[PDB]
């Protein structure tokens, strides 16, 4: 059912821990190869996620080290302060340093993570009420831009507050997460990838992407930050409107899936096969509705939808997007699409697409839930 699609996940980052070494995996470019970086990306924390995954699913020890070993590469980088002035500290923290915590309750861990925490909180202008995504403070463009993605970075923030007892970071994570809830998701429950505000007085510009398909078209990856995104702060924030808003982003994006049950790129672009696909963003969505499921009551009809549109989405990317542990492949699942916009890494691997369809399974396998939030909040 899931334990040989695992099996094969499982395998190849046996494979890649070893080829890998120190380094992180990214995306693929044109091969069944991931391109590593020395951990300057936003991505090097599905890596981290990914091999503290495989340590909870068999408890093998190899999965540990090279986890632990990530740890000591975050540390490094937040103390040198390499390519950290951005949002993404959630997406690179939270599954790495923040996993260790709520996997072996490691202090040093911790305090590695609630450091990360606060140079992220600083992110947050109080002005424009939103946490800046890219670019440094007041950049003369992206000053007062927040991307739907931001939505994954609040539970490190949410982590911490709920570990510090300080309400600051509470206050400003659900400050940004109504923010892009009125202004990112659209009236017929699409979704922006990214809007802007005045830095200044912080009022609103618009809504728009360099990304997505058009400023008003549905990117699928922005739309599954989105499903997952709002669930995992309605967690946190015990706020039912976000949560519904991830009902109705859910219900959008599943009416929308293709024949072979993955998406495409982006909902407004020709749906057939000559278009390129996003196998992370069902990955994701995957993840979500899981999420969103497990927040609704069994006397709920629409909580076993959602279980069972997660179960179906995973088995359709197992079958015709898995690859087999083969020896040589290094990717999960295939198809994923980086910069479909730009033609980078349009029908490749994503480490971040590995991450989620992994976190899907050890959900439906083992009831594991990632490292957003405390097993059992
Ligand atoms: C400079 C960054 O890396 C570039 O590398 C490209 C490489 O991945 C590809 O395989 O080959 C290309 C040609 O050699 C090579 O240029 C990418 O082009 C990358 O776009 C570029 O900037 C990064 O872009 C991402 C996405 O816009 C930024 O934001 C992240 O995006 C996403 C997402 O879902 O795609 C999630 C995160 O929340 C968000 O931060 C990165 O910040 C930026 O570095």
């Amino acid at each position: 059912m899931w334990q040989q699609a695992i099996g094969d996940a499982l395998g190849i980052t046996a494979r890649n821990l070893k080829k890998f070494g120190d380094r992180f995996p990214h995306v693929s470019d044109g091969s069944n190869k991931y391109v590593l970086n020395d951990n300057t990306d936003w991505t090097d924390g599905f890596w981290s996620g990914i091999l503290w995954l495989c340590y909870e699913y068999t408890g093998d020890e190899q999965y540990r080290e090279g986890a632990v070993r990530t740890v000591a590469s975050f540390r490094e980088r937040l103390d040198r302060f390499e390519n950290l002035d951005h949002h993404n500290i959630g997406f690179l923290y939270s599954l790495s340093a923040k996993a260790q915590w709520i996997v072996e309750k490691d202090e040093s861990a911790r305090k590695l993570a609630l450091d990360a925490a606060d140079v992220l909180m600083r992110r947050w202008r109080a002005d424009a009420g939103i946490i800046q995504a890219w670019g440094p403070k007041g950049d003369p463009e992206n000053g007062g831009r927040i991307i739907i993605d931001c939505l994954l970075n609040l539970p490190l923030l949410l982590w911490a507050g709920e570990q510090t007892g300080d309400p600051e970071y509470r206050r400003v994570a659900e400050a940004h997460a109504l923010k892009s809830r009125r202004f990112l998701v659209r009236g017929d429950d699409s979704s922006y990838h990214t809007f802007y505000f005045d830095p200044e007085n912080g009022n609103a510009i618009r809504g728009g992407t360099h990304q997505g398909n058009t400023d008003g078209s549905t990117w699928t990856r922005g739309q599954a930050w989105g499903i997952y995104g709002f669930a995992l702060n309605s967690r946190y924030l015990g706020n039912a409107d976000l949560l519904e808003t991830a009902k109705r982003m859910a219900r959008h994006f599943l009416a929308r899936v293709p024949e072979d049950g993955v998406v495409y790129w982006d909902f407004e672009v020709p749906q057939e096969p000559s278009s390129y696909r996003d196998s992370s963003a069902s990955a994701i969505t995957a993840c979500g509705l899981l999420e969103i499921a497990s927040q609704l009551d069994e006397s709920d009809p629409e909580r076993q939808r959602f279980i069972d549109a997660a179960k179906t989405t995973v088995t359709a990317l197992r079958d015709g997007y898995a690859e087999r542990d083969d020896g040589e492949a290094e990717g999960f699942i295939r198809r994923g699409s980086y910069h479909v916009r730009g033609g980078i890494s349009p029908d490749d691997y994503t480490i971040w697409g590995d991450y989620y369809y992994l976190e899907a399974l050890l959900r439906l396998e083992r009831g594991v839930t990632g490292y957003w939030y405390e097993r059992g909040r």
